[PDB]
């Protein structure tokens, strides 16, 4: 077993032909934007090997038993640090000037990196869904797919998505028993005291100060309370606004206040891993508008680029926005020996 | 034609097979392990097929037209733009634990980086010399390697270096003539009368304090008179100490002095590009080694072989780092008059 | 001179007071808020160094002498590395979660970032315009700051900025002179030439859905490369701000972007691949730091909604320069320079 | 309050004196070097914090709790985070070219980085041992330093070193305990067997160069893995300093290391990643700032060869750690940890 046999590399490094050449006028900078392509692709398919590998732990239930959560955890930070190293990799096609890409655009068509397989594979199994994506051209994305390929694409719209299995998980987050810690129930209880303890503080001296503290108190109270409204959680769903069930939500807060305790030092890590890959995710595409810019000016693909940098396709926005109905640490239900070896 | 068959798709993710599978026994981290070196290996490629068309532009003559220098410097700078994200590259391989690389190591003998024939082609590419390499279990690098590949390191080796080419171009750096701005001789003489000068100055309190400064200027007069010793330079060129021919050097030292010279810009840029390259071709072996240790541990030697490579023995352009050692005040570089200037 | 003398760290290493302690209610991660913005401060101190010195570079006429183009493209070369080491500084301020920030917050009002002076000298003197700025809370930015700082602040916007320096000097640019090289004149009559060329290879071509297709694209780079020699549809373009740069500058950049391997252009183009470097590292600081208020803030609290209308060509100074890209032609359109005129471009 | 009072930047940005400047002779990239170090300084300021918080919860017995572990290795990692954006700051430095630093480096004379206290007091703190640091021109590293400062460096020796503290904390790791787990034991009794069940394949091997090596690297491995039951050879390994931890918390750390993926374990592991992640850092620090004296001063005691010699295990606190994959073994001979015995770690 030689190094070039193991890695296959009569394939790797004999899959560069320049089209330029092959109409008899070589550019040089052609083989750049290959290779950049190329790395790119053997990335996308490192980060679908760890993903599907994490949603196979969770759709088969060995997530269940807490001693696969570092595994878990670690193949998750893992495509954190790949996609992290993607968006730096931008930093080699910058190096191509856009007169020079000029030289060679004309010979690209009918290719685009719309075209990628592999990076659509990885956006719907993360969860991006496609009645929320932005249209290309009017039209759906799976249209620029044919034969396997839109077959593919098909499946990785119907099985299951990482963000549903986290969802599915977090349903199952002790300490949202209504028999057991009660967590929602107290949590509700401590929020309407300490608004209402606040209020009292505020009331009483007139000023300024007070005329905003009024104002202020009044929009946190908005917020805190309509975390408890169900309903308003249920629409927000039907509009794609959220991505979590309600219980979910309980869930991903629980892990969020609880996080010292031992149970939920890992879960926190993997809640903060998913953040990280929504972000570096769309790094990645603000990198990738930035330099078509770059490269083609303005006046389209661009536009259409830019669209894609918003929270339609942030598929874990609802840990992000947990940061909302942030409470002082005091508000949060206590965790005593009495309740506290649960977890 | 279509994304897929224009960057053959069909070829570089058809190319993944653990070993660890094929035996029976499919270990997961081995997938990462494959994936990473041949990301390694198609970002060799590209600086090959840079540093090529830099070989081949000094080698046919085009450096010789200036309007040929910003391509050059573009170029040079894009291998260490790549260098770069390829030292960078390596906190992917460190999300494996040395406790899950064991799982499938076994699987991995006989294959190891030392058959990588890029970076032997790379490495001669630049410039490392045969009879400088560190020898590693009393063999000759190329004995890992057979065949046309074997033919292909012969050609790397025989061919001319970037080295070999960027000296060619040094040794027609303007200003050298001695007919001309007689650059060497003037600064012999500019440094004789500066030495003189101090010492006449550190002639005077008649302290420990004037005692240290006569060291030091002691020692500051060896090191520059040093520079003007013909016969110590083809010494220590014969040694492999240095590797630039003695007019190569002067050559250098006129763009370093006159950098801001418009002529001299640009070449300024690719001297401090070429000295990028070997620094970041040494943080690669050094991370690579600490990732070696990491690993095998210090028992497993690859890891102390590893760290001898960390060495100015595979430094090409160690002489363009050591000329740091021969500046002087400013007012000691011999003046280029904008009469003189025309010629820059 | 010791070190510590020599760097005044008994100023820098006394300049810690966390809020949360002086309160009673010591907070641990408050101490890296501070250490960070310190950070990001020193190194705003040191771009404005670099920044300033290259205006003045060209305020003085010093540019003009060719022998100092080395010496700004390094210092903006270096503005652009300090800004990416900035950009990444941002992963250590990612390790405070949003709940450990949310425990000494309290005690940071009413201070906020849009007080950092230095930032603003910044904007301004890359060239930032203030009519172009998008309103906080129907506020104007200088409204938060006062006395000295105030009036630091209009110096830094009436004084010549970096755009402004570069616009006058890409005006002189060798080439442009009409009775020369008149590189306007013969970009406009081979661009003319080239497209009528162009048109008759289609009209050759018999009715088709592909036929149409070639039309509808000529016809659509025919308005883009033709506009470029509609002078007063530039001057009504800059009156909206949509460009910047005069239109004897735009002439200048695209000189330096087509003859760019001549060599007196090899050290004026790496300058304007600088200039744009150092508008998209600028707009990738946003960028990052808008991510990192949604993670601690959440999505109103709107300052998040603000900081993300930042991200937008509005703030780009050079836009001009990244817009040249729209205005690429076949290279056999450009204008030859045979050694014939060559020599005006060596040095 | 205001931004600029809440950081105390009246302190942090009049901190930048050129002594190039105060002898009527501005260099410009003096303030280059002065920002970048008052930068390092900053952040070593802020590990510093993180560190002597860690030590403090492990001193105070807090780490007994291990609801406390998520913090320890969130500082820890922050540690590693901070060190990395350090070893990348060296690239700003990167664009002083050496003619330029020789402009200035006359006014720099006596000053040094040996200088740093905050440099020395990491060491320390971290847990580099007084009788291995290299002599420089054959003095201790405390001869620079004087007054507090000099008995800042006293307590930071004498006080418990995080490697004195991570020791302790590993000697407790639960497993040990010959009476419960019996770890050690067991460990050795399947390393003996499955030695001897490898023996036993090779030896049924037809005679082959293949099987002569196999004998070969058996007999070798088979020297590795027992010479680790041998405790006196430990002892001797530590006299000398190829090793750091007491026998019993390599133990612990080998405990942890194997059974990673139980709960109580999961986060121990993160911790021990980290420590050997600061070790590879600090040691990537030194090289880095190696290779730069390098470039601005040449081969030339000659201050190039003594911190040439601190790149080196001489130098990594938690060397052990790292050598601990020299005693990997197959995973099947790793003592099984059933249900049965695995309570004892669960959460
Ligand atoms: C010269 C550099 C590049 C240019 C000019 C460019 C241009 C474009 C354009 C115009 C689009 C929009 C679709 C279209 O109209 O063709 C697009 C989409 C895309 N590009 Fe790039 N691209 C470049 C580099 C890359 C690289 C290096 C990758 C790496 C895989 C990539 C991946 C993609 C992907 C995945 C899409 C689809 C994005 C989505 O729908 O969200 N591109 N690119
Ligand atoms: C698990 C990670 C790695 C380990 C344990 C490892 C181990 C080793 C060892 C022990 C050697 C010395 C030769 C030998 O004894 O076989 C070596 C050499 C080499 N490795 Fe790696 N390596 C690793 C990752 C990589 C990666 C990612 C590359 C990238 C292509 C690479 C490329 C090389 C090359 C080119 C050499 C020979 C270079 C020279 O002779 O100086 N290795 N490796
Ligand atoms: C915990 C981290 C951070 C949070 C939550 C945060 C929050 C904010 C918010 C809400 C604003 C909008 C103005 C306001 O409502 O007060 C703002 C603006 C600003 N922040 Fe931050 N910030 C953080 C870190 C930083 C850092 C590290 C810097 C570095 C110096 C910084 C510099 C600024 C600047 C300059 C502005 C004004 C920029 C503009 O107007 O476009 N902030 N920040
Ligand atoms: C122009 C850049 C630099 C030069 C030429 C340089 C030079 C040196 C030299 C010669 C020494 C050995 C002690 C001596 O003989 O004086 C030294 C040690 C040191 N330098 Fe630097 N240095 C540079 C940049 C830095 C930077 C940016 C830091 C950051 C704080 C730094 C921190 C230190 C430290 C801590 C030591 C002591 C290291 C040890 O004993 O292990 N230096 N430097
Ligand atoms: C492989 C192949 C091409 C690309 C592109 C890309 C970038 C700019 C382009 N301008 N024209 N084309 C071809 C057209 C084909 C039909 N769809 C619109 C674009 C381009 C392609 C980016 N990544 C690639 C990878
Ligand atoms: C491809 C394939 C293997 C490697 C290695 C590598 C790393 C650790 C190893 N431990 N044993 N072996 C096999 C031996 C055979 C050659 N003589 C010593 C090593 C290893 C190989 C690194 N890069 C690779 C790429
Ligand atoms: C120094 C000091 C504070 C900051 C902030 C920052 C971030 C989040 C905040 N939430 N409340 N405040 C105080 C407000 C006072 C009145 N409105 C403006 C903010 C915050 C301040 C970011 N960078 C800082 C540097
Ligand atoms: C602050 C001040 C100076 C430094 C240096 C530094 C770098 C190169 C030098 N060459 N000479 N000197 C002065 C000597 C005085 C003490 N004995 C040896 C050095 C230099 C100082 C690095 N970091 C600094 C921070
Ligand atoms: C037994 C369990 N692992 C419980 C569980 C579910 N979600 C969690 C989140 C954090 C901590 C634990 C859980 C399971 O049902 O998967
Ligand atoms: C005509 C020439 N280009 C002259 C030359 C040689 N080396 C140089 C270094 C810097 C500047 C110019 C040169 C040539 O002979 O290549
Ligand atoms: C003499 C001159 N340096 C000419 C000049 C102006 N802009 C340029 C751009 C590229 C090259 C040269 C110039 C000056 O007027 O500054
Ligand atoms: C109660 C305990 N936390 C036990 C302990 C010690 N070291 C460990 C390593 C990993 C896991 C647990 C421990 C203590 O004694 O600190």
């Amino acid at each position: 077993l030689i190094y070039g046999n193991y890695l296959h590399l009569e394939k790797v490094l004999n899959a560069q032909e320049l089209q330029s050449e092959t109409k008899g006028n070589k550019i040089h900078d052609e083989h750049l934007f290959i290779i950049t392509h190329q790395a790119y692709e053997l990335w996308f398919k490192q980060i679908l090997w760890e993903l599907d590998s994490v949603r196979e732990i969770f759709q088969n239930g060995h997530v269940r038993d807490e001693r696969n959560m570092l595994k878990v955890v670690s193949r998750m930070h893992r495509v954190s640090v790949i996609l992290k190293l993607l968006v730096q990799q931008f930093s080699i096609l910058e190096t191509m000037t856009a007169l020079d890409f000029n030289d060679f655009r004309e010979y690209l068509s009918p290719a685009s990196g719309f075209q990628s397989l592999q990076f659509r594979l990885l956006e719907n199994k993360i969860g991006v869904l496609q009645n929320m994506r932005v249209p290309y051209n009017r039209r759906h994305y799976r249209d620029n797919f044919k034969g396997e390929e839109n077959e593919l694409l098909l499946k990785s719209e119907q099985e299951k998505t990482l963000l549903e299995l986290v969802e599915a998980w977090l349903e199952r987050t002790p300490g949202l028993e209504p028999h057991g810690f009660n967590f929602w129930g107290k949590l509700e209880k401590n929020i309407t005291r300490g608004l209402e303890e606040e209020f009292i503080r505020i009331q009483a001296e007139e000023s300024e100060e007070k005329e905003e503290q009024v104002a202020e108190f009044q929009k946190q109270k908005e917020v805190l309370l309509s975390l408890f409204d169900e309903k308003r959680h249920e629409h927000l769903l039907s509009k794609g606004e959220r991505r979590l069930s309600y219980r979910a939500l309980q869930g991903a807060l629980m892990i969020y206040f609880y996080r010292e305790e031992p149970r939920f030092q890992v879960p926190f890590q993997l809640l903060t891993s998913l953040m990280d890959i929504d972000s570096l995710m769309t790094k990645w595409r603000y990198n990738h508008v930035c330099m078509v810019h770059r490269m083609l000016g303005s006046k389209s693909g661009y536009h259409y680029l830019r669209s894609t940098v918003s929270d339609r396709y942030k598929v874990f926005v609802d840990l992000f926005n947990l940061s909302t109905y942030l409470i002082p640490r005091h508000w949060i239900p206590k965790m005593n020996p009495t309740i506290h070896k649960f977890l």
